[PDB]
C-alpha cells in the first residue's frame, strides 16, 4: 500500500512517498517522523489514497 504525506506548518508543505505493506507500520512510521519534523497545528488525514497530513 502507498502511503503519502504532506505536512503544513512553516512557509512551505512537506512531502515524502512509503509505500508499505499495510497502513499500520506506514502509519506509525509517517506519524513518528512527521511529529519529529514539525507538528503543532491541527492534523489531518486522508482515507482516499491513505496519506497523512498535518496541517498548521
Amino acid at each position: 500500500t502507498t502511503y503519502k504525506l504532506i505536512l503544513n506548518l512553516k512557509q512551505a508543505k512537506e512531502e515524502a512517498i512509503k509505500e508499505l505493506v499495510d497502513a499500520g507500520t506506514a502509519e506509525k512510521y509517517f506519524k513518528l517522523i512527521a511529529n519529529a519534523k514539525t507538528v503543532e497545528g491541527v492534523w489531518t488525514y486522508k482515507d482516499e489514497i491513505k496519506t497523512f497530513t498535518v496541517t498548521e
